[PDB]
DNA sequence: TTTTGTTAAGGGCTGTATCACTGTGTAAGACAGGC
C-alpha cells in the first residue's frame, strides 16, 4: 500500500465531504458538488483524472432525456450489473434530505468523452423516509436481483420537529428495505437482531448476502464492534430475509472500502473514537458462506494524516483510495493523498 | 396690590457643527488560467 499525494487544479473547491466517485470501464467520475452546480459545469458530475499525481476534475455531461440530479452528501450508493450506479438519498445544498433515487449509466462514449444517463426511479410500497449515511446494495438471489437498504439518519419526523432543534438528526429504525428497481416497489422487514439504529458504516454484497460493519449509533453514541449478516432469498414472489450476529465485527464508524480482488476487500480510514482516528487497516477475505477479518500492515501514514482530525475519502475502484485532510496555517483548504493496494 | 412680560442694544458660557485627515470596508473594474 503505497501512499501519494496528489495536486488538484483550478476547480479544488468543489470537493467536500460526502462526495462519491463512481468507476465506469475503469473512468472515475466525481458527484457531489460543493454548492449548486455553475455554468462551468451544470450537471455536478466530472470527469475525475489523476495523471501524475495531478488531478483533474473536467465537466461531464448528461443526455436529453436525463434528470439533473441535485449534489448530494453521504448518499447511498451501489453498483449494479449494462453497469450502471445507484444513488439513494444524501443531503442537497439546501440541507433538505431526499427520498429519491437516481441511476447512473453511460448513455454515450464518444471518441472518449462520456455522455450520461441520469434517471429517477419512483418509489412505492414501504419507502424509506428521507436518509443520510445508510447502506445500500445489490443482491443476487435464484436468478433474481433485489436492493438492499439499511441505516442512516434523518430529521425528527414533522409532529416532534421544532425549530429550535430544526437541525438534529436522529438514527433511522434498523428495518432492511428490499427494493425492486424493475417495478420501482420497497417492502420493509423488521429483524429482531437489528435492534439499534446505525450509520456510516460498511456494506459488503456478495451472493445473496450483505454483510454490515461498524458505523455508529446516536442513541448510545457508540460505534459498536459487531459485524452482522443479512442473507436474502427470493424464492418467487415471496422474498425472505434472515439476519445473524457473527463476532469478530470491526468498531469502525466513516471507513472506506476498496476490492483489491475477488472475495477481497481492504477496509482503510475512518474513526474509533470521537477523538481517535482508525490508524489500522483491515483485510476481508470471503467464503461462500464465511467471511474472514484480518489485521494488515498499517501504511506509512505521514504526520500531518497522523495528527489530522478528521479525514474523508471515497473508493476509486481500481483498489485505489482518494483520501483527504484539512490544513490551517497560511494553507490549502484541503490536501489529498491517493493510497493503492 | 402682587406677579411677570416686554422693549432695545449688547456681553459673556455653552453646545454643536464643522475643521482637516487618514485608515479602511466595499465594490467597480481589470485580468488571466481553465498545465
Amino acid at each position: 500500500m503505497s501512499l501519494q499525494m496528489v495536486t488538484v487544479g483550478h476547480n479544488i473547491a468543489l470537493i467536500q465531504p460526502g462526495f462519491s466517485l463512481m468507476n465506469f470501464d475503469g473512468q472515475v467520475f466525481f458527484f457531489g458538488q460543493k454548492g449548486w452546480p455553475k455554468r462551468s459545469c451544470p450537471t455536478g458530475v466530472f470527469h475525475f483524472d489523476i495523471k501524475q499525481n495531478h488531478l483533474k476534475l473536467k465537466p461531464a455531461i448528461f443526455s436529453k432525456d436525463s434528470c439533473y440530479l441535485p449534489p448530494l452528501r453521504y448518499p447511498a450508493t451501489c453498483s449494479y450489473k449494462k453497469h450502471q450506479y445507484i444513488i439513494h438519498g444524501g443531503k442537497t445544498p439546501n440541507n433538505e434530505l431526499s427520498d429519491k433515487i437516481y441511476i447512473m449509466s453511460v448513455a454515450c462514449k464518444n471518441n472518449k468523452k462520456v455522455t450520461f444517463r441520469c434517471t429517477e426511479k419512483d418509489l412505492v410500497g414501504d419507502v424509506p423516509e428521507p436518509r443520510y449515511g445508510h447502506s445500500i446494495d445489490v443482491v443476487y438471489s435464484r436468478g433474481k436481483s433485489m436492493g438492499v437498504l439499511f441505516g442512516g439518519r434523518s430529521y425528527m419526523p414533522s409532529t416532534q420537529r421544532t425549530t429550535e432543534k430544526w437541525n438534529s438528526v436522529a438514527d433511522c429504525l434498523p428495518h432492511v428495505f428490499l427494493i425492486d428497481f424493475e417495478f420501482g416497489c420497497a417492502t420493509s422487514y423488521i429483524l429482531p437482531e437489528l435492534q439499534d439504529g446505525l450509520s456510516f458504516h460498511v456494506s459488503i454484497a456478495r451472493n445473496d448476502t450483505v454483510y454490515i460493519l461498524g458505523g455508529h449509533s446516536l442513541a448510545s453514541n457508540i460505534r459498536p464492534a459487531n459485524l452482522y449478516r443479512i442473507r436474502v432469498d427470493l424464492p418467487l414472489g415471496t422474498p425472505a430475509v434472515n439476519c445473524t450476529v457473527l463476532p469478530g465485527g470491526i468498531s469502525v464508524s466513516s471507513a472506506i472500502l476498496t476490492q483489491t480482488n475477488n472475495d477481497e476487500f481492504v477496509i482503510v480510514g475512518g474513526y474509533q473514537l470521537e477523538n481517535q482516528k482508525r490508524m489500522v487497516c483491515s483485510l476481508v477475505s470471503l467464503g461462500d458462506n464465511t467471511i474472514e477479518i484480518s489485521e494488515m500492515e498499517t501504511p506509512d501514514w505521514t504526520s500531518d494524516i497522523k495528527h489530522s482530525k478528521i479525514w474523508f475519502g471515497s473508493n476509486m475502484g481500481n483498489g485505489t483510495i482518494f483520501l483527504g485532510i484539512p490544513g490551517d496555517n497560511k494553507s490549502e483548504a484541503f490536501y489529498f493523498y491517493t493510497l493503492r493496494c
